[PDB]
RNA sequence: UUAUCGGCGAGACCGGGAUGCACCUCCCGAAGGGUCU
């Protein structure tokens, strides 16, 4: 809830422009919730495949793990 | 943004004492002079 409780407030958003596109694999590991069907490890969960995650029948999806942590040198080495 | 919603708050004196002072001469030398009812 950044809404009501106002977690997770940022700031200083910078974009930076990537060499392969690691928004749904990485090496085959899910870097978000895709269907099972996918082929993806990860972690097993339920939820929506489509934003609101909080509407639509909530089908059986592989996600990564809730908390990654990366190094930020490493985030911007791109 | 895996839901929906939620002020953390209320009270307090920090203050009470102290001389910083005690000794030193800054002086030593020179002509500013000469030209035009």
């Amino acid at each position: 809830d950044y809404f009501s409780a106002a977690n997770g407030e940022f700031n200083n958003v910078t974009i930076l422009p990537l060499d392969i596109d690691t928004s749904i694999s990485n090496e085959g590991m899910a870097l978000r919730p895709v269907p099972v069907n996918s082929g993806l490890n990860g972690i097993k969960g339920v939820s929506p495949l489509i934003p609101p995650y909080f509407v639509g029948e909530k089908l059986n999806i592989v996600h990564p793990a809730p908390v990654r942590t990366q190094l930020i040198s490493s985030l911007l080495r791109g």
